[PDB]
């Protein structure tokens, strides 16, 4: 199951120091738009939020209610944080790089499972941007 593959990988990632540090380093480096959005964010706190957020995307992919993803859609929409849909591709690229760096068993199957599993929830979030 793709969600199972992602859960196994994410366990190894969270067990590896520097995973979330590296994610944000890659994500911030990817565009000045990302740096501008996070310029007055407590990045230590944000890493905890992201850890839980990725868990929410996995729970959705395992069959939980779209309620939490709808809420993320609202919070990241144009009317709130205002996160343009194009920025999620940069988020996913940064995640995949961090996974490759921190999951010792990462292979093509792992990477495709991450893209598939995260992509489902990302689609929901993006769909609310202009709502
Ligand atoms: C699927 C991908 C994403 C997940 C799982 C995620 C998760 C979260 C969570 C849980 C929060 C805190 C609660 C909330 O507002 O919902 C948050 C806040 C925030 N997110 Fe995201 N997010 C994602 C994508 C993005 C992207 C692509 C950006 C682009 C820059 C972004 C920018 C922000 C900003 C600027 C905040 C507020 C930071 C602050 O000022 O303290 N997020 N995100």
């Amino acid at each position: 199951n793709a969600a199972d593959r992602v859960m196994q990988s994410y366990g190894r990632c969270c067990a590896s120091t520097g995973f979330f540090d590296d994610f944000y380093r890659h994500f911030l480096a990817s565009s000045p738009q990302i740096r501008a959005k996070f310029a007055t964010t407590d990045m230590t706190a944000q890493k905890h939020l992201l850890r839980a957020g990725i868990m929410n995307l996995v729970m959705y992919a395992r069959g939980m209610s779209d309620s939490k993803l709808r809420a993320l859609g609202a919070s990241h929409s144009r009317a709130a944080l205002d996160i343009r849909p194009e920025l999620y591709d940069l988020w996913l690229d940064a995640l995949l790089m961090a996974v490759a760096e921190h999951d010792r068993d990462c292979d093509a199957e792992t990477r495709d499972a991450w893209r598939d599993v995260m992509g489902r929830g990302i689609a929901v979030i993006k769909s609310y941007y202009g709502s």
